[PDB]
DNA sequence: GTTAAGTGGTATTAACATATCCTCAGTGGTGA
DNA sequence: TCACCACTGAGGATATGTTAATACCACTTAAC
């Protein structure tokens, strides 16, 4: 209910403290990583300050930012002194994988290993990309 | 026979590439 | 021979589109 407006007020004050403290959003992610271990990317901080993330995510990142703003005010010099690695797919690999579809929608792990070795991609990367391919094709 | 773990299936989540934009530095047309 | 504001480009820093990656849940399967 009013949690929406309370989050919004917190986010506006958070923007004000970030601008006052002279920290970039990438620097905010770096500080969160070096003070908690869960380093976040600057896109998440952007979507936070603009209030773009979902409600559950909104509540999930509320406490970390609360702690950072309540702690970093003491000393900055010592603080100044674990990403969800997300490998990209280049266009020719994308085209080759699309070619691998339209014939066998759900390949076996035996074929998955061959596909991974053929295009030089990690097995887990190819497996998750295959799952998301199925997912977006089943959307429609 | 019951209960905990593995397997998928689908919803959320969060980072990448590139698209915009802020701000500051470098050059100069015009004026004095 | 001086000012300077206008004018614009560069790099860093934000907003987007988009999709790897994880995470939550129903179903089956293995252990005592």
């Amino acid at each position: 209910k009013a949690l929406q407006k309370e989050l919004e007020q917190f986010a506006k004050l958070l923007k004000q403290k970030r601008i006052t403290l002279g920290y970039t959003q990438a620097d905010v992610g770096l500080t969160l990583g070096v003070l908690f271990g869960k380093v976040f990317s600057q896109t998440t901080i952007c979507r936070f300050e603009a209030l773009q993330l979902s409600f559950k995510n909104m509540c999930k990142l509320r406490p970390l930012l609360q702690k950072w703003v309540e702690e970093a005010d003491n000393n900055e010099n010592l603080q100044e002194i674990r990403k969800r690695k997300r490998t990209s797919i280049e266009n020719r690999v994308r085209g080759n994988l699309e070619n691998l579809f339209l014939q066998c929608p759900k390949p076996t792990l035996q074929q998955i290993s061959h596909i991974a070795q053929q295009l030089g991609l990690e097995k887990d990367v190819v497996r998750v990309w295959f799952c998301n391919r199925r997912q977006k094709g089943k959307r429609s």
